C-alpha cells in the first residue's frame, strides 16, 4: 500500500478520521456512508479498491464532524456485518506519546 499526495476535496474542519478494515468487496463508498450516516453527519468517506480487479481492497476511510458520533461506529461497526462479510474500526489517528520525569540518586 504506497502513499501520495492529499487528494482531499474539502478540507475537514478538525474532523476525526475513524479507519475501517475488512471491507466486504461488496461495500460501496455510497454503502458506507449511509452504513455511518446513522452515528453523524459524514463530511469524507471513501472504499480504497483495487484498480486490476476493481474490488473493494478491504478497507476504507470515514471522517465524522464530530468525535461522540465517530465513537458510535467505532464500537457499533466495529465488527457489526454491513455487507457479506464483518468489518473492522479503529482510529486511524495516531498520537506521540507523552514523556516523563524520573529522578534518581
Amino acid at each position: 500500500g504506497s502513499s501520495g499526495s492529499s487528494g482531499q476535496k474539502k478540507d475537514t474542519s478538525n474532523h476525526f478520521h475513524v479507519f475501517v478494515g475488512d471491507l466486504s468487496p461488496e461495500i460501496t463508498t455510497e454503502d458506507i456512508k449511509s452504513a455511518f450516516a446513522p452515528f453523524g453527519k459524514i463530511s469524507d468517506a471513501r472504499v480504497v479498491k483495487d484498480m486490476a480487479t476493481g474490488k473493494s481492497k478491504g478497507y476504507g476511510f470515514v471522517s465524522f464532524y464530530n468525535k461522540l458520533d465517530a465513537e458510535n461506529a467505532i464500537v457499533h461497526m466495529g465488527g457489526q456485518w454491513l455487507g457479506g462479510r464483518q468489518i473492522r474500526t479503529n482510529w486511524a489517528t495516531r498520537k506521540p506519546p507523552a514523556p516523563s520525569g524520573p529522578s534518581s540518586g
